[PDB]
């Protein structure tokens, strides 16, 4: 449906700060100025790294419908695209910025629920993109967005495929072989929930993108997390099986996680959880006001 | 109920700052505000509202039961208060509208409006009086300045309870939007509020005329008891003048009531040329599916519109 996807003469927009940078691109707060109008509307805009292996036109706009389609609360919409000289990409602005950034921010500081909740809202985002036979293929927890601390949504979809090579969070059928399925984004999946887990640590700190197929092979796997407890950690250590097909599917990530939530103590071991602050609905109503209207959580009983 | 309880939130004045005015008003001053959520870096805009004091005054849980009142309003078209701070001057929270209010709109844009728009605000703002008078609440002080513009194609009516809130003094007050009986006994109910919508109906169609303009607000109510009243628009046909004219009869209960005129007008934007002339009109229309999906998904998330047959 080309109806969800809109273009944008270069006019009626403008960059006025950067925001942050990946191997993709960088990417801009912007100001939207509707034609005829006084406002200025904030947004994030993502100007594409040129373009080596340049894709016609057509290509890229094709892909875009596509990004432009996704519809679930747990992913990222793409909403508009200016290409000229260069390709810029126009998404919601989140104030609360990315997931790992926000995690490393208040690093020993958030609650249990919150963790396992996370968990389970890119676990339905990409169980979405799996009805739809979408990959994303780079799952990340860079590529997670907070629209409220008790609302993320997965960023980025379908750029991988549009243009280094993140061998971190990869599956190692896709490091050696350049396969990407669900399955390998399962595999990115745990890395991405043993980002969380570590409050945002590096993952195979220390040991460089080179030897990593090594190292997987050899049976080594990303250490279990100080807050984890074993049910949490064999869930992460599943979806890095060799195996593809053994790995989890989402939908079966989705119930455990879930399962979890309602008990986020027994699954978690925090310290100063008790102290640690799960949102009021008082504090929710507030929140959702402000900023997170749409139709959208798992809670201790 | 514990519903109502969780819908308004008690802000210290730690968590939020004023840091600019939008505007002023008889109720109060209203600034663009930042909150900030207690152990985070982001802050939020926000509209906050300051309250010139209040004529005689009432005590905080006077104030508060009424707050929660404001904050239960739950309608597209009307503005659900969000939050209040109590501690020293009344402050009230509310959502950031980036467009503004309907009159500064019409009025920047009277070169440009289209009839679809213009109809469409009326079953829109009709709607959400109509919820008011469900609740068995009296908006007191309907006018195109209280009616926010959330995008161009959705309007929200602002401001509901202030007058209540705030009181007034005998010795400002919106006498030329006013019912006869408001003016004179001070009654004021749904019936008066369906004579300010009238008013407020006049506004838009003039695109931001003042009503009355050369008569004196001590003068009113002895012109309308001679049976004045406001000037047929020059776009209006005369089917949407006599709807004007109904809110305007004495009489209260021969006046309209809100769920006929959301039937009325929602009828007249399945035809919008035959009941309003606009010269440009079709030039003027409604945003595309392309452009109203982007507007939505940037500043309009929640919960239509009718267009034509
Ligand atoms: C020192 N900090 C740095 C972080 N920061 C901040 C960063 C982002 C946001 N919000 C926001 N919103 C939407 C985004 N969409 C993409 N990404 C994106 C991808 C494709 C198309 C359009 C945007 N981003 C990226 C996410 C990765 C880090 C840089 C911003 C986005 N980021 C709010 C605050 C505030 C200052
Ligand atoms: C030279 N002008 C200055 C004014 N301006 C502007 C002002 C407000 C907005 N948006 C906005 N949003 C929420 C509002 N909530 C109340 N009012 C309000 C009342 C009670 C509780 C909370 C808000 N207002 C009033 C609407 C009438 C004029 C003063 C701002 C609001 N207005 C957008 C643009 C554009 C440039």
């Amino acid at each position: 449906n080309q109806a969800l996807l809109r273009i944008l003469k270069e006019t009626e927009f403008k960059k006025i700060k950067v925001l942050g940078s990946g191997a993709f691109g960088t990417v801009y707060k912007g100001l939207w100025i509707p034609e005829g109008e006084k406002v200025k509307i904030p947004v994030a805009i993502k100007e594409l790294r040129e373009a080596t292996s340049p894709k016609a036109n057509k290509e890229i706009l094709d892909e875009a419908y596509v990004m432009a389609s996704v519809d679930n609360p747990h992913v990222c919409r793409l909403l508009g695209i200016c290409l000229t000289s260069t390709v810029q990409l126009i998404m919601q602005l989140m104030p609360f910025g990315c997931l790992l950034d926000y995690v490393r921010e208040h690093k020993d500081n958030i609650g249990s629920q919150y963790l396992l909740n996370w968990c389970v809202q890119i676990a339905k985002g990409m169980n979405y993109l799996e009805d739809r036979r979408l990959v994303h293929r780079d799952l990340a927890a860079r590529n997670v967005l907070v629209k409220t601390p008790q609302h993320v949504k997965i960023t980025d979809f379908g750029l991988a495929k549009l243009l280094k090579v993140p061998i971190k969070w990869m599956a190692l059928e896709s490091i050696l072989h350049r396969i990407y399925t669900h399955q390998s984004d399962v595999w990115s999946y745990g890395v991405t929930v043993w980002e969380l887990m570590t409050f945002g640590s590096k993952p195979y700190d220390g040991i460089p993108a080179s030897e990593i197929s090594s190292i997987l092979e050899k049976g080594e796997r990303l250490p279990q997390p100080p807050i984890c407890t074993i049910d949490v950690y064999m869930i992460m250590r599943k979806c890095w099986m060799i195996d593809a097909d053994s790995r989890p599917k989402f939908r079966e990530l989705i119930i455990e996680f879930s399962k979890m939530a309602r008990d986020p103590q027994r699954y978690l071991v925090i310290q100063g959880d008790e102290r640690m602050h799960l949102p009021s609905p008082t504090d929710s109503n507030f929140y959702r006001a402000l900023m997170d209207e749409e139709d959208m959580v798992v809670d201790a009983d």
